[PDB]
């Protein structure tokens, strides 16, 4: 009853899975330590800007009254200083204090940290990535370290670069930058490597395919210009290296003000007790069938009821269930997990201990929002409140007519299991009073907002 | 024990519902009479070119071994002479003579008639619509009868226009043409009227919203060009008039070489015996929950399991159920009824006598195909064979590579409940083995053919 939640925030995407992969990797590694007894947290949850579990939903999902939120982002700017605290409801803008933003929201102590890329331990993670990218014999002393920035003035990266120069285990360290579409152009890298070899580490959480193409073109330009250039070993993005989890832990601690921890959140616990009572009877939630299976719980798609075990792909972890359900049957990403697009073909066998994380990853926010609606205490947010928060390209949703929003919502939300309470639709029973398809929507989602944007820009 | 089936064939659509409502209106009227005892057919079924029940499916749905197929088309031309016979598998092209084309296919004797538009009874239906359209005091001999054709070469309508002149009930009779996108265009109609009034009857099964705006547009042009034009009364499409049912009956009767009749098709009868068995125990079929309800049956969406009965819209006829499931929750047409897009919010209560029609209109061909697959005898048609039947802009599907079709099918078919047997996908268990989402796909559908056409076109 000194209990604490860690939340990790990633960018996410409507379309590309890689963009959640760094957050999901680190989350699972830290839970792993929790299983082993070396985690100063009692749970590790995820939230995303551009998919579910969303920024607006993530504090509804935390089990405990003491929460630490760490941004798994490598730059300090718009997204981290404006977008994430605004969507989180932290009422803060601009530079984050070292040590973080401390708030009281819900019945909850929340502390929002500086981003991952700001922590000095990122210099260690870079160096480790670089050494792991080399071939079995090679003295780093003979290797020049190239650090690939995503944008021009990443002040943190320059700092890490100078730390690694001083520590002196590389022949040299250069910051490289791809051109358009002062740091050294990647297309020129051999002009800076007079002897030995080079190694490239992207200072990136991940590498999407357009980005990867920009990069290999840059390198092909280099090689055309310098046809006998040093051997170059190209690493993966530092955001996927195992060391980032240790950096996340250091960031999470620095700035902590109170050492007491928190307590369990009662509303949340009540929701999950109801969920357990249902799982024990057997029951259905969305497109998922839950079946007690001795001392375990099986989950499968309701369409796959009665289907032979060996005609299914079985998993036995919450994470493997998440992964199997991340894309639809065409292989396309599912950013809104309540969409009526859950793929067939899978089975999950879960321990009683793992059931909650399993459902929370499969259907984020649904157990808690449903239970709250069942008991008429789900408060929802009108379109106007949502539209008025948006900045960037999304601010334009503010000039959508109520006809435009209804028309777009009719089309978008038809794909979804939820009922759009924020648009005046009503929901009388939920998953907790017998109805598998009875799920509340409390607020216009990121896929709806983008569609309204597009409609508004069509003129 | 002389048993016979009538099959009505319409155009249908991927996107719009009018193009089937004419066929559905006639079919439903004729089933009503068959209960009043006043029908020479023991069932009335539907099939469509561009939606389910499709031309490839409809004959497998017929209960009897003697079948009459009437095209509800107001033309007699390439579509009725070449396309419908080719898709139905009749082994016929060109002119169909009065009395039909007779074939033995499967176990059935099938007679394919001339189209609705070719029967001389259509003059009576046109006159009746004309009379109904006049201010009900009006005297016909004071009125010029204008007949709107879709396209220029409607020789059948010209035949009728001449019969109606000879009857003489009207001041005169002229054909005019829908606007492009030597009978005179509708925008010139007063050039063909010498009486002091006119009545326009569209020789169409239906009038979509596009074509309706264009008709209004043409009428505005006529009114400017001819400020002296007399008053025009505008009737709806003749295809929607109750008098068309009597013409269909007359067409069905012409040429029945005999008055013997047929027997029950045993394969079809077996599949419905299997379904009845499943129904008395309660079962799930795709996205539908089938429950014994005393001596009737209840159907609802599986997502609505447990939902309060009074929160649902109740229907009690197969046709009502069909109408309520015709569109998705965005109001978009569902041409392929096995798509995972069945709307929520309804319940059907059906007598045992209505169960089969109910299920056949809700999910065309699913019962029979599923039954046949479990008995290891569902015959599938390979892609290249489908592609090769096609003509026009659609023949372009013939250019798609195996990878191109595999790529489009993964994207399109992801929306579908069915498993593409024709593409080498296998299905080990169907609805009849207790798997709600186990449904076979025996042949590429019109929605997938159009998607492959667009892909080839884009590349
Ligand atoms: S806004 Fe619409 S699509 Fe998004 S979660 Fe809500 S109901 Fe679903
Ligand atoms: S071709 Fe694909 S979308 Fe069409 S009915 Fe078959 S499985 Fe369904």
């Amino acid at each position: 009853g000194a209990l604490r939640s860690l939340v990790l925030i990633g960018h996410g995407s409507h379309h590309h899975g890689e963009s959640a992969r760094a957050t999901q990797q680190v989350a699972e590694a830290l839970r792993g330590r929790g299983l082993a007894g070396h985690l100063p947290y009692d749970e590790v949850l995820e939230g995303y800007w551009q998919q579910e579990p969303g920024l607006r939903q993530v504090l509804r999902t935390v089990a405990y009254s003491d929460v630490t939120v760490v941004p798994v982002f490598l730059s300090e700017g718009y997204v981290t200083e404006t977008v994430l605290p605004r969507e989180l409801g932290l009422g803060h803008q601009g530079p984050v204090p070292t040590g973080g933003v401390v708030r009281v929201l819900g019945g909850r102590r929340v502390r929002y940290t500086r981003p991952l890329g700001a922590h000095p331990g990122m210099a260690d993670a870079i160096a480790a990535q670089a050494r792991d990218t080399l071939p079995e014999g090679t003295d780093p002393a003979d290797v020049t370290l190239l650090l690939l920035a995503a944008r021009p003035g990443n002040a943190a990266l320059e700092t890490h670069a100078q730390a690694l120069r001083e520590r002196g285990q590389f022949a040299g360290v250069e910051v490289v930058l791809e051109s358009r579409e002062s740091a050294v152009p990647l297309s020129e890298w051999p002009s800076r490597v007079e002897a030995g070899q080079a190694v490239l580490v992207p200072f990136l959480t991940h590498l999407g395919k357009h980005a990867a193409e920009r990069l290999q073109q840059a390198l092909a330009q280099a090689a055309e210009r310098f046809p006998q250039a040093p051997p170059l070993h190209v690493g993966g993005p530092v955001g996927e290296h195992p060391a980032v989890a240790e950096v996340v832990l250091a960031l999470a601690a620095e700035g902590r003000e109170d050492e007491r921890g928190g307590d369990i959140d009662q509303a949340h616990a009540e929701a999950w007790a109801a969920l357990r009572h249902l799982a024990e009877r057997g029951g259905r939630l969305g497109e998922v069938l839950l079946t007690p299976y001795g001392g375990l719980f099986e989950l499968r798609h309701t369409l796959d009821e009665g289907r032979a075990t060996l005609d299914l792909q079985t998993v036995v972890t919450p994470e493997g269930l998440r992964d199997l359900t991340a894309r639809d049957e065409a292989g396309r990403w599912r950013p809104i997990r309540t969409w009526r697009t859950l793929p067939r073909g899978w089975r999950a066998v879960l321990s009683p201990a793992d059931l909650r994380l399993g459902l929370e990853l499969l259907y984020p926010a649904v157990i808690e929002e449903s239970y709250a609606h069942e008991h008429r205490r789900l408060h929802w947010t009108p379109w106007m409140s949502t539209a008025r928060r948006q900045t960037g390209t999304l601010a334009r949703v503010q000039r959508a007519t109520p006809d435009q929003v209804d028309t777009v919502a009719a089309q978008v939300c038809a794909s979804c299991l939820r009922t759009r309470l924020w648009a005046g639709h009503t929901l009388g029973q939920t998953i907790f009073s017998g109805v598998p398809g009875g799920l509340p929507c409390a607020e216009a989602c990121t896929v709806l907002l983008a569609a309204v944007r597009d409609e508004v820009g069509r003129e």
